[PDB]
């Protein structure tokens, strides 16, 4: 769909995080004045991992969710209110429906939905 | 101030436009999914000039104003609403007050104010 | 396997290249004095795309291959002489066999095999 | 004058550089097979900044000057030699005299003089 894209990373759990950093970093220190919010990221993304990764720290919000369903909910709110240029999800599985939901929320907020499937 | 910047171009009126194109083009084809609105741009920026400057016409708004004061008004609304990542003004003169106004409007809309003084 | 990882990107062909730049860039301007070689990259990766994406062309080998099989061959040679810290493949499909081949080639050359599935 | 134009950028030192990149990038990829020479550019323009800004490095001549007067000298030679389509200066202050000097040097070499006032 529109305003939606999915990034899949397979290989050593560690090397996957490595491959991810540059992307997260590129988005955060981006030209936009809005935020890059991460939603329900996996345990791996430690408070330390982020700064070691070189987080734009001041411009990277990290919300927590309990349900792989609550996450799809937050992700949509985040996008919709559009105070984030990018909202990163770590949702799996992800129905063709769920996607359309993110897609619409993304377009309303004039934002981008990026879903990351680690492992 | 913050979220504010001014670009001044002096020299052959033609050159100036040439030097401007790359910037508008760059602003327009940017990563934040919101609009790039131009407010009360000078006559030069013809309907043709824009496409010839080959700018992504499906991400560019071009509002018109009658008063160099009405323009400062629109520019502030545009920024406030926050559906534009950048709102380009062509205001002169521009009081230290006026700037503060644009700066605040810009921060509320999580946007950028860019004022261009041609000539 | 080991020394192997796959990155999959789905969404607008354009926006996928965008998400890829940061990763290739980090890898190009790395520490390891060795080459970061790209093998049989899609047409998208223009001579221009590379410099526009801020890569460090002074540390990249962009080899061309005709067969999605010849690519798997070059990729293994490249890795094997371990003169490249990373060898990026754009192979699809990729048998569980092919992977093991890349994995071993990668370990011999003390390198990393990264396969990218665009689209 | 003729063959002369000045671009002034005010706001966050960083943003300003951002607004400049597009312009330099164009100039560097100009059709005119001749050189684009930058003269006494500010420290900001790091060896890295240039490649990160996607300028076609292979076509740039970055000459260094010690005096804001030596710069006006180099700038005039560069222009006067006829081997650069554009010669970018970072001179301030710049007398109405100095300009005329650049203007003539520019017309002799069939080139353009662009002076950039950062900050």
């Amino acid at each position: 769909p529109a305003a939606f894209s999915e990034l899949s990373l397979s290989g050593l759990p560690g090397h996957c995080l490595t491959l991810l950093a540059p992307i997260l970093r590129e988005l955060s220190e981006e030209q936009d004045a809005r935020w890059l919010t991460l939603i329900a990221p996996p345990a791996s993304l430690t408070h330390e991992w982020l700064r070691r990764a070189g987080l734009n720290r001041e411009r990277i919000l990290l919300l927590q969710a309990k349900d792989n369903a609550a996450a799809l909910a937050l992700s949509c709110e985040a996008l919709r209110l559009g105070r984030s240029h990018t909202v990163v999800s770590w949702l799996e599985p992800l129905s063709r429906a769920a996607r359309k939901q993110l897609s619409r929320a993304a377009q309303l907020g004039q934002a981008q939905s990026l879903n990351i499937r680690l492992g």
